[PDB]
């Protein structure tokens, strides 16, 4: 019953992503990745796009699954009766807006959030740097699961 | 006659905001907190009557709004002290910027106040976000804004 | 079935490292509070029962020594996490380190965890320094510890 | 022989890159001033006149504006390092994350240096606000600009 | 009757030390630079006298020794505001941590402000190890402090 | 005629440090290594053994070379006709001490300080830090270069 929930855009999930999920899937009995959905800004990819290239990176996590949710995050955490956040961090991370969500959070929900650092390899990937690459044609393929690399290429051109 | 300038949208004032307002009133003859305009979720006037409210008991504070370099603002007013609040989330790199630039071209200091660890996490936008998708931000601002707020939006 | 281990000297424990403790208790199955030690004011077993005392109500949180690498420590009692508080003055960029180091040499993980603010400016080594001079620090610490900390100064 | 690229929008160029641009050609055979557009105050050409005109003593650099990837820039230049500056508010979480990124994708080193502490303070964007304003940054630009700049802002 | 504390080693004071000793002066009624000894390079008899001899232009500024708990000196004078001085180096986290406690230990609250840009590398930890090894730092202290530093080494 | 000085302790030399000695030599036409010693700090490894260590890592660069030092940097850096010093950054480095100290070598001597930051494979390893884990029996051995390991490891036993 121990179990936390890995929030994000993933607009694409990169590998930096990925390293986060096994980590939270190994220690917490249930992992649930949430893909907070603005519903005024479109990104590159769908929901479905983005929850599909998360499922066929995670296929081998057994107790991870996939869902999409919008507004507040707690509230996403307490329907299914969680408490826990696992948040990644990389080079480049806004760690001070980070804790003052997390303060705030676990003030208005009770919900407490662990911050875990990305491997060194997968440390200077974002979604947004990926992304900019990738228009200029540089090669982020090392840096993003392969669910990925083809449908942003295509989404590139 | 020592005085300082608060500066800030305060699109709404928070309880982070008031206590540094209180700190400053405590430490310095005449406080001056600057309504700076850029709208946003509040118009000027109600964001003053708002602070107004919330500092009835500090005699020797008072609310205006203004344009323009703050640095202005502040010496059009024969001051030059700046009293600016620090929380969990501030850019100080910009502020200690700032602070240097406005230093520079006019002479003002910033004097730098940390917030009591009770308001460090509550901000005016985080607090509209949350309170937008309906959670409970109450103890983290002044009931004159609470009320305010939920009758802004429901 | 899940665990981590909550590492540091707490000499002595303060209610900031008790925040973390139960937050970690509260998610896994299993906590182990590991006192690593170096010159304290407290000997290990006395650091070892303020723990044990101010964690009373955590059934599934037990506290050991430790020396030796703490990756050894975690890996030994079949675990693969550390949970680490954060607070005020913490030196993040070291615990980074560390933690990079562990998963490297180990693959241990290291979960951070931000200590509530009315906790957060409170480290042993301060509490014990205002302590020594004649500061009230009754209500950063547990019960348990004020006692025996102001019992030690004499 | 050596070589770097600073890399920058420099709209418009400040003092503070003004003292990168002479310590690179101070240090290195050849520097190229890498003008990296996307809206702005001035024109490409504009911005690359400003440089030409502020960097007139230094016969080891150039101005070229660029488009596309940094780093392709740098490597079609026969050249594999960027110099960048800090000054106060740079955002230098994010400058590492481009450096280690430039350097996996190409090959690319980058180095950086911190400005002299009198033209620590200015951005362009601030300089820009503050000018707006009636501000007189006269001190933090090159004369070349400060003109040009005053005479745009009417 | 405002009034504001300057608390430090001052070890010996530098120009950085004097630029805030200047600013407080200019802001609060009255200013008492603490010296608050733990020796060093100087005895606090001569820290006193450097600060003095630097400080005789500023009128409502005046300097005394303590020891123990700095919210002890600061109170025991009637006053509950402590001025702090930012520079390139600062541990401001540390100094943030102890502006908490001592807000929480006895109601002072602590004004942080940023040293002129001429002043932000000198410290006197600093300043001490590059004169030992024969660089020169008299644009950083003021001659008062200089000569005698000289004199104390060769 | 272009050249930088590196300085440090090394004591001993890390992969974090021979990443910084490569793209320095990369980028200026020479440089030289500061071993950097306290006369009255006795170190793990002696001088000798530092530039030992130091000269089997950088063989394969032509334009580096290895001397020891103390006292003031600039001094050492300006004796040798060279107005510039190249420093590595990692995880962990007192960065804000690393900008007093380079304003102030600036402002005394008129040197340049260049900071590159390390691969992030080397970004966690430090002299202190390796040398505490390997007291403690802590593999570290793909953290430093292969004419170190050996060494200290005999130091410690
Ligand atoms: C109003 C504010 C203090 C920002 O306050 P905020 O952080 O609460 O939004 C800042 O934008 C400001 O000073 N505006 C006035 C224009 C000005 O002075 N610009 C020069 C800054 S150096
Ligand atoms: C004990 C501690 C966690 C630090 O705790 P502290 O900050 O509370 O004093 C750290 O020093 C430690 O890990 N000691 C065990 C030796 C070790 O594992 N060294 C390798 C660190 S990567
Ligand atoms: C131009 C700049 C250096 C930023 O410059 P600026 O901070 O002065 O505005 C950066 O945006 C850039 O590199 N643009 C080129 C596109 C690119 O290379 N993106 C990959 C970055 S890792
Ligand atoms: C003297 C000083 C301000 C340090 O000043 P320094 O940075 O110049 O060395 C600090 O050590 C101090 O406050 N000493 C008095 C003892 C005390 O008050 N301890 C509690 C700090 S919360």
């Amino acid at each position: 019953m121990t179990g936390a929930v890995c929030p994000g855009s993933f607009d694409p999930v990169t590998l930096g992503h990925l390293d986060v999920f096994e980590r939270a899937a190994a220690q917490f009995d249930e992992v649930i990745v949430a893909v907070l959905i603005n519903p005024n800004k479109a990104g590159m990819f769908t929901v479905d796009e983005r929850i599909e290239m998360i499922r066929e990176s995670t296929a081998d996590l057994p107790n991870l699954r996939v869902e999409s949710g919008q507004g507040l995050l707690v509230d996403f955490v307490r329907e299914r009766g969680l408490n826990a956040i696992v948040k990644g961090l990389r080079t480049g991370t806004d760690f001070e807006y980070e804790l003052q969500m997390a303060q705030m959070n676990k003030h208005i929900a009770g919900v407490d959030t662990f911050f875990v650092a990305t491997a060194p390899a997968y440390s200077f990937v974002s979604s947004s740097l990926a992304k900019e690459v990738a228009t200029y044609g540089g090669d982020v393929s090392a840096l993003l699961p392969a669910s990925v690399h083809q449908r942003l290429l295509g989404k590139l051109r």
